[PDB]
């Protein structure tokens, strides 16, 4: 555990729909450095299931191509925290959202020696929301981040933010 910010009172069904990854940060440079870096993922849509799991549609660079991916994050006993199945146990946490404009979330590993982590500022539209970004930066102050990326509206309308 590293991130101890979660949203009190989350209604997961209300996060459904279109999002844009306006900004991303991570604990290690190599996690976002290259265009093909492991956690350089661009969110397209959040699809909560009727039973409260979180399906995530995204893009990422995998060949010399922007590939689509569909990730399933299963619910836990905590409403703001979800679990993605792999060789390793890695968790999605929702830190804060107003549903209609912005959503902040993190992805974190288990162990490791000492966890690695990436967070994003998701917004509803291809616009630079400075207030969403302030709230993202505030959340990140509590976190050991060493790379931060931000996208302009032009890139936000392109596949893989080209
Ligand atoms: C919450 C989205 C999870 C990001 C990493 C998923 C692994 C991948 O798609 O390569
Ligand atoms: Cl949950």
């Amino acid at each position: 555990l590293i991130v101890t910010q979660t949203m009190k009172g989350l209604d997961i069904q209300k996060v459904a729909g279109t999002w844009y990854s306006l900004a991303m940060a991570a604990s290690d440079i190599s996690l976002l450095d290259a265009q093909s870096a492991p956690l350089r993922v661009y969110v397209e849509e959040l699809k909560p299931t009727p039973e409260g799991d979180l399906e995530i549609l995204l893009q990422k660079w995998e060949n010399g191509e922007c590939a689509q991916k569909k990730i399933i994050a299963e619910k836990t006993k905590i409403p703001a925290v979800f679990k993605i199945d792999a060789l390793n146990e890695n968790k999605v946490l929702v830190l804060d959202t107003d549903y209609k404009k912005y959503l902040l979330f993190c992805m974190e590993n288990s162990a490791e020696p000492e966890q690695s982590l990436a967070c994003q500022c998701l917004v509803r539209t291809p616009e630079v929301d400075d207030e969403a970004l302030e709230k993202f930066d505030k959340a990140l102050k509590a976190l050991p981040m060493h790379i931060r990326l931000s996208f302009n509206p032009t890139q936000l309308e392109e596949q893989c933010h080209i």
